[PDB]
């Protein structure tokens, strides 16, 4: 079980075909997760399901730029469960990110940061508990 917030290298960045697999399993009354794919201290990627904003839960997506949030893109599809074990697979592709839960599609998010090879870490951080986090290229 990986310590959160757990920091994944991605070697040379991502790339498309390539295929990040998030394995954990949801706390007992969770608030929060996050992915953050980052380039440096830009976050290309920020995947953000909030499991009480205004007592409902929703996914929130969007990229920071020079410390800046841009443009929220927002899912009202929300397949976490507090306490219940997921998988989210990250699909990159050459115009956005492909995000399926559970083996369900779930949102895409176009790319917003072009340097796509400068992509080299992906922050993990939120209330889960950490199973495992790998990539592969398919
Ligand atoms: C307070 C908080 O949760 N801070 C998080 C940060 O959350 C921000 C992020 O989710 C953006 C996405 O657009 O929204 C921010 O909230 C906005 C509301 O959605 C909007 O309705 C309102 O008008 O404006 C709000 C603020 O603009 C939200 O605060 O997300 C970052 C990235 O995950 C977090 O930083 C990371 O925190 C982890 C540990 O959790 C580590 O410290 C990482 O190093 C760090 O990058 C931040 O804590
Ligand atoms: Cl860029």
């Amino acid at each position: 079980m990986l310590i959160v917030p757990y920091n994944l290298p991605l070697p040379g960045g991502v790339v498309p075909r390539m295929l990040i697999t998030i394995l954990g399993t949801v706390k007992p009354n969770a608030n929060r997760i996050a992915l953050d794919f980052q380039r440096g201290n830009d976050v290309a990627f920020h995947f953000n399901p909030r499991f009480n904003e205004n007592n409902r839960r929703v996914i929130v997506c969007n990229t920071l730029l020079d410390n800046n949030w841009g443009r929220e893109e927002r899912q009202s599809v929300f397949p976490f469960e507090s306490g219940k074990p997921f998988k989210i697979q990250v699909l990159v592709e050459p115009d956005h990110f492909k995000v399926a839960v559970n083996d369900a599609h779930l949102l895409q998010y176009n790319h917003r940061v072009k340097k796509l090879n400068e992509i080299s870490k992906l922050g993990i951080s939120g209330d889960i508990d950490l199973t495992s986090a790998s990539y592969t290229m398919i």
